[PDB]
C-alpha cells in the first residue's frame, strides 16, 4: 500500500500513507525501512492521525541507484514526499540516520511545514567522532563495519541486532527486524555507512528553530545517549525525554512509552 | 590535460582541458563539438580562467558507441567528466542540445559541484511541441532531418548552417563550422536526434536551483526564443539577456556581446 513519489533524479520512492488526519512522517533508521515503525503506526491511526512512512532509496520498497546516499540528496527526497502529499503541520520523527536525514531537510528546505521534530535515537550532530565530540563510533570503526558488510552482510546485521535492543526480546520479534535490514540493496547498505561515517550537523543545529522533541535510550550503544544531550544543549528550547531501560531501538525495549511518548506529543 | 574521461559504460570521453583557476565546462550544440566555442575560449584563457570543452560521446575526437545518446546517460558522461577531474565551483554552459543536457546533469547529479548555470539558445525544456507547448519544429520535422542524414549528411549540414545563423558571415568561416559538424559520427547525430525529439524538461524546470543566465537569440529559427521565454518564468532567480542581432549562432553572429557577458558572468553571477 502507498503510491511511489519520484525523486529528482527519477529514483521511485515508496511511501505508505495511511490514516486520517494531521500527518506524522517517520523517517527510518540505517539499514531497515518504514516497516520498523509498525507498532506506532498501528497506535496513530487509532488516536486519528496520518502516518506516513517513507522507505529511502536503496530501502525496502523503493528503487536502489548507485547513487545519493548522502544526506543532500536523501533530505531531496523527503522534499518531494512533503511537496507531492501536500502535507502541511507536519510532526517529523527522524530515527536514528533517519534523525540525520530530518535535520539536513530542515537546514536545506526549510522549516514551515513542520510543527514539531521528534529526534529518536537520533545519529545527529554527528555518528562518529570528532573534535569536542568524544562519543561514539570512530571512522575507523566505521569502515571496519563497511569491511564487514563487503564480507558477510548477514552476520554484519546480527552483530548490529546484538547491539541494537538492550533488551533480549521473542525470537520470530528479532528475526522479523533483521529480514527488514537484509532486504536492503547491499550497495545502498555500503554508500549510506559511508555518509553515517562523514556527515558532520554542528554547525545546522543552532540554527534549528522547530519546536523538538528528543527521545534517546540511556543504554543505546549505536548511538550513545552523549548525542542527545548534545541535541538538547544546540537545539534551542528542545526537550529532552531519557529512556532509561532502552538501548538504540527504544521502539521495542520501551514500546509502551514510547509511543505513549509520541502520541502525547503530536497532541499537545 | 590531455585527453580522455570512462563514462560509466566505458566509453572514452574527449575533453580539451586548458589553463589553471576557475572552471568553465561548455556543452557543445547537436551535431558539432567543443571547437564551436573557440572564440570564447580564447578570452576565458586570457582572463585566467580553466576551459573545460567536452566532446560528447558521438562528436569530436570521443568514442562514438552504439546507444547512449539520452539524455540520462549523456548527464551520467558529464557527471564522470566534473568528478574525475574532480572539480567545483564549476559555471556550466549549455548550448543548445547542451542546454538541455546541463539541466539534466543537474537534476540528476544535484548542483554541489557547479555555481552557476549559463543556457545559451537552449533546447530546453523541449525541442519538439507538445500538448501545450506550441513552439519549435514538430517530432515530424526532427524526423525529416534523421531520414536526411541517413542519405546524405553533409547536405543535411549545409542546410541546417543556412537556418543557424541570423547573418551571413565569412565562407571560410561557415566552412570551418560546417567541418566541425561533418567530423561527428553518423550515427551519434541520428541517435542524438531522436533525443533531441523525445526529451522533455518541462517538470525539472522549477527543480533547477543553481543562479542560471539565459542567452538567446531573437532570430533563432533552430530554438525559438519562445523556448527562453518559458525557461525564464520557470527556472527560479534565472537572468535573461536578448541578443536583438542573432540567429541559433550567437556565438558568431554577436561574437563580441556573447564573450563578453559569458565573462563577466563567469566573473560574478
Amino acid at each position: 500500500m502507498g503510491t511511489f513519489i519520484q525523486a529528482v533524479d527519477g529514483t521511485k520512492i515508496y511511501v505508505e500513507d495511511i490514516g486520517s488526519g494531521q500527518p506524522v512522517v517517520m523517517l527510518h533508521g540505517w539499514p531497515a525501512n518504514n516497516n520498523m515503525f509498525e507498532y506506532q503506526k498501528n497506535r496513530l491511526l487509532e488516536e486519528g492521525y496520518r502516518y506516513i512512512g517513507v522507505d529511502y532509496r536503496g530501502y525496502g520498497k523503493s528503487d536502489a541507484p548507485a547513487t545519493g546516499y548522502d544526506y543532500t540528496t536523501m533530505a531531496s527526497d523527503i522534499n518531494e514526499v512533503i511537496q507531492q502529499l501536500k502535507l502541511t503541520n507536519v510532526t517529523l520523527l527522524g530515527f536514528s540516520m533517519g534523525g540525520g536525514i530530518a535535520l539536513k531537510y530542515l537546514l536545506n528546505h526549510g522549516e514551515s511545514n513542520v510543527s514539531k521534530l521528534i529526534l529518536a535515537g537520533a545519529a545527529a550532530p554527528v555518528f562518529t567522532q570528532r573534535d569536542g565530540y568524544p562519543y561514539g563510533m570512530t571512522k575507523d570503526e566505521v569502515d571496519a563495519l563497511i569491511e564487514d558488510t563487503k564480507q558477510d552482510r548477514p552476520s554484519m546485521l546480527k552483530g548490529f541486532g546484538e547491539i541494537f535492543f538492550a533488551k533480549e526480546h521473542p525470537e520470530p520479534l528479532q528475526q522479523w527486524f533483521h529480514n527488514l535490514s537484509v532486504d536492503a540493496s547491499s550497495h545502498g547498505t555500503i554508500q549510506s555507512a559511508i555518509a553515517l561515517r562523514d556527515e558532520d550537523l554542528r554547525d545546522g543545529l543552532p540554527k534549528i528553530t522547530v519546536d523538538t522533541l528528543i527521545m534517546h535510550g540511556k543504554k543505546d550503544q549505536v548511538c550513545p545517549f552523549e548525542f542527545a544531550e548534545v541535541m538538547h544543549e544546540n537545539i534551542a528550547g528542545s526537550r529532552l525525554e531519557v529512556f532509561e531501560e532502552s538501548g538504540h531501538g527504544m521502539f521495542l525495549d520501551e514500546r509502551e512509552k514510547f509511543t505513549e511518548t509520541l502520541v502525547s506529543y503530536v497532541k499537545s
